[PDB]
DNA sequence: GGAATCGACATCGCCGC
RNA sequence: GCGGCGAU
DNA sequence: GTCGATTCC
């Protein structure tokens, strides 16, 4: 019973009468009142959210594991909290047998047992019938004596052990199987660890009551969350004392619910152009929601204010130029996924086309990931035709739009072009032009771009197409009979492209199309690092500098790594036969350790190549290292290889791993010094910047831990600030939650780099899509983060503009020291050394990009 | 302070129990 | 919260 | 088993 605001509360939105004589004179009576349906209505839809998911909430008792009963657990914690701390001296201040309770009580942390008390409580009240004071005090007993005694492991028998346990026991999910886990564990460490007895089976059914009972009147005592009223008093068969939801109480949380699910809205597209952000808020939707759009994606309120007054005239512009493209539905490729996704899953994923248990069980996993994976995939793309179907018919439709905290520019409806490839393809502008030569050549490219033919010249590109025009035309005569299309890298986009070059074929080149053609840069984060230190080997590795063949820096780090294969094959180390004795049994064992001599046999063995090295290279700039290119080793190439059979080579997947991860950061770091010197200089920055440095002769502090600012060159501000709390308060099976904050210092070091960059392509893409704008006639934008589009007849002239705005920028800015500047005077007295200087520029020449083919952008 | 050790790949967003 | 999916 | 810093012994 929560108290509905689907009442005068979104009636606010009155798409009838309201000053929005503004969009009434603007686009028409008609689309005015139809946006301010639209936007009405995702609010019911945000709405029907909450209540589906409150639902399940106390369908499960987890009612308190919800946003809705958390505000007043935290002032009903510290009460009880109290009454149990008071409780405890009112019996050690007298003698006599304590209370039964008492005895058991006093094991479990008071925090927990408050806690544990007051959730297990909520969860019977929140049943269907059953409430009695009986069934509840045998529950918060249940869950007491659990605690105290898997708690026990938490605290002293796992010391350090419970780090094997923690992992697997937050992977288990649910009370029950929780409990599977710890008393399998227990029944474990038992038999090796820890030695002593398990006193709870003693804990007959009567000392679980008792327990519940006492901790149920210290509820009733400290707080008045629960009444314990009589039931059919005088009934031989109905007399039974229960237990009924504070009458207040239940009010607060169907308040607290109700308000909340208004605020939670389900964003859709516009019918009219976005409203232009004018300020820190009220722009992209019209309508006065109580869900206001910020310009900026911040975490604390406090956050976005820092932009409140900020002049960046030219992110304002872009941010407006860009949520002013006007899109429309692709009916023909809508057509296609209407027909064939009721028959497939995924309509692309399976097209006719012509160490024991550490294993199989392995593989079960996957069986199982994958097909919830096939269930959660098959959900959003439901979703999103849905919501093409909806627009299929409008002659535009627009996408407001926002921006993290780092300024990557976000579409905000939950449907827009930044999707995938079915979401994308059923997306293309509303407004083309007259194809043209030009435009033409460009439709080919980006055609074979969406076959996968993207990592060869664009001479071979167009051959390509122009070798399978047949194909192609077959697909766009009859789709649903052809399945070549289906086939490609992009399935989708492709198909796109096919009903657009069949359009040429036809009509001739005055054709006129609208299919947004995209140019993505290669590797944005490197590509930036390589432009800002001007390094010419990394720039040249991310196509930054005019070459004929397209370069390939998977591959060229594949190299290098089987150059060290081979020198180590030849020279390199010898395995060595260390000694090792067994903790449990004592077992005298011989095990050898690889020298890298036999791990390069394996990996020459095995056949490294460009797919061994990719995810690591295009992790590097997130700030993955050697260390985390283990994993991605070990579960990317070195398992998969094991459970299809091959992997035989690799005898010990681990050393395995850890080699190769060790070759391929000594390949990278030589590969693109710039970016791996940029970050580590960045890295240095943050840390001392977040450092709390004081004299350790008075524990003083001199200066205290420092957020980190800077300014994108277009004008855009952006605050680091990772905030670690100083609470604490792990459960063990039940729950564990909340409890001032202070700036996370690893954090902090850990997010400079990535968010750096980030920051640097955000500036980028604002600069070009203003550049564009004015510059050349360019209105109508397809942008994701490091990708450019625009219809095939100013493709060609995004593509210029791209380049430009890169050149430009590193031109005209030391976007490092200027960074430099910015924190310098931050760095307290003693720490000015600790400082790296900031590292050494390349001989690259900027100007070249502005003829390097496969740098779009 | 000499180490026990958490941290180790970043951001944004959707769904789910 | 943990898990799955997607975008860069 | 890398690279360091929050934090234990």
């Amino acid at each position: 019973n929560t108290i509905n605001i689907a009442k005068n509360d979104f009636s606010d939105i009155e798409l009838a009468a309201i000053p929005f004589n503004t969009l009434a004179d603007h686009y028409g009576e008609r689309l005015a009142r139809e946006q301010l349906a639209l936007e009405h209505e995702s609010y019911e839809m945000g709405e029907a959210r909450f209540r589906k998911m409150f639902e399940r909430q106390l369908k499960a008792g987890e009612v308190a594991d919800n946003a809705a009963a958390k505000p007043l657990i935290t002032t009903l914690l510290p009460k009880m909290i109290a009454r149990i701390n008071d409780w405890f001296e009112e019996v050690k201040a007298k003698r006599g047998k304590r209370p039964t309770a008492f005895q058991f009580l006093q094991e479990i942390k008071p925090e927990a047992v408050a806690y544990i008390t007051i959730k297990t409580t909520l969860a019977c009240l929140t049943s269907a019938d059953n409430t009695t004071v009986q069934a509840v005090a045998s529950a918060i007993g249940r869950a007491i004596e659990d605690e105290a005694r898997f708690g026990r492991i938490r605290d002293l028998e796992a010391k350090h052990f419970k780090k094997n346990v923690e992992e697997q026991l937050n992977k288990r999910v649910g009370h029950v199987y929780k409990k599977a886990f710890m008393q399998v564990v227990e029944a474990d460490m038992l038999s090796k660890g820890l030695l002593g007895g398990e006193a709870w089976s003693s804990w007959h059914k009567e000392d679980s009551i008792h327990v519940g009972v006492r901790c149920i009147e210290m509820l009733i005592e400290s707080t008045g969350m629960v009444s314990l009223h009589r039931q059919n008093a005088g009934v031989v068969g109905q007399d039974s004392e229960t237990i009924e939801l504070a009458p207040e109480y239940a009010e607060a949380i169907a308040t607290r619910a109700g308000a909340l699910a208004g605020i939670s809205p389900m964003f859709q597209p516009c019918v009219v152009p976005p409203k232009p952000w004018t300020g820190i808020t009220g722009g992209g939707y019209w309508a006065n929601g109580r869900r206001p759009l910020a310009l900026v994606r911040t975490h604390s309120k406090k956050a976005l204010m820092r932009y409140e007054d900020v002049y960046m005239p030219e992110v304002y512009k872009a941010i407006n130029i860009a949520q002013n493209t006007a899109w429309k539905i692709n009916k023909k490729v809508l057509a296609v996924a209407n027909v064939i996704t009721k028959w497939k899953h995924c309509p692309v994923e399976d097209i006719p086309a012509i160490e024991a248990l550490t294993a199989w069980k392995r593989a079960a996993a996957a069986v199982y990931r994958k097909d919830k994976a096939r269930k959660s995939r098959r959900i959003s793309l439901e979703f999103m035709l849905e919501q093409a179907n909806k627009f299929a018919n409008h002659k535009a439709i627009w996408f407001p739009y926002n921006m993290d905290w780092r300024g990557r520019v976000y579409a905000v409806s939950m449907f827009n072009p930044q999707g995938n490839d079915m979401t994308k393809g059923l997306l293309t502008l509303a407004k083309g032009k007259p194809i043209g030569k030009e435009g033409y050549y460009w439709l080919k490219i980006h055609g074979a771009n969406c076959a996968g033919v993207d990592k060869v010249p664009f001479p071979e590109r167009i051959k390509f197409i122009e070798e399978n025009h047949e194909n192609i035309m077959a697909c766009a005569k009859s789709p649903l009979e052809n399945t070549w299309w289906a086939e490609q890298d992009s399935p989708f986009c492709f198909l796109a492209f096919c009903f657009e070059y069949a359009g040429v074929q036809h009509h001739g080149l005055s054709y006129n199309c609208s299919l947004p053609l995209a140019f993505d840069g290669s590797c944005s984060g490197i590509q930036h690092f390589s432009a800002m230190l001007r390094d010419e080997v990394g720039g040249r590795a991310v196509n930054l500098l005019p070459s004929e063949t397209v370069q390939d820096i998977y591959g060229i780090v594949a190299k290098k790594v089987n150059e060290i294969l081979q020198a180590d094959a030849i020279n390199g180390t010898d395995n060595e036969v260390v000694t090792v004795t067994d903790e449990n049994t004592g077992e005298i064992s011989e095990k050898v350790k690889l020298g890298t001599k036999a791990l390069a046999g394996q990996w020459l063995a095995y056949g490294v190549t460009r797919s061994v090295t990719k995810r690591s290279v295009m992790t590097l700039a997130y700030g993955s290292k050697e260390f985390g290119f283990r994993q991605q080793v070990l579960e990317d190439t070195i398992q998969p290889a094991i459970d299809s059979g091959k992997g035989l080579m690799f005898t010990q997947p681990n050393q395995a791993a850890g080699y190769m991860a060790k070759l391929i950061w000594e390949s990278v770091s030589v590969t693109v010094v710039a970016a791996v010197e940029a970050m580590n200089w960045l890295k240095s920055a943050a840390k001392l910047l977040a450092a709390e440095v004081k004299d350790k002769k008075t524990g003083e502090i001199l200066r205290k831990r420092c957020a980190v600012h800077w300014v994108t060159p277009d004008g855009f501000p952006v605050w680091q600030e990772y905030k670690k709390p100083i609470q604490t308060r792990l459960n063990l099976m039940f729950l564990g939650q909340f409890r001032d904050s202070e700036i996370d210092a690893h954090k902090q070091e850990s997010g400079i780099a990535p968010n750096f960059v980030h920051s640097q392509d955000g500036s980028h893409l604002r600069k070009t899509v203003v550049w564009a704008h004015e510059k050349y006639g360019i209105e109508s934008f397809a942008l994701i983060h490091d990708s450019f589009g625009t219809i095939p007849a100013d493709a060609a002239n995004l593509f210029k503009a791209v380049r430009e705005t890169m050149v430009d920028t590193y031109e005209s800015c030391d976007v490092l020291a200027d960074f430099y500047d910015q924190f310098a005077d931050q760095l307290h007295e003693s720490q000015l050394d600790k400082m790296p200087a900031l590292p050494a520029k390349g001989n690259l020449n900027l100007r070249d990009i502005l003829e390097s083919d496969f740098a779009f952008a």
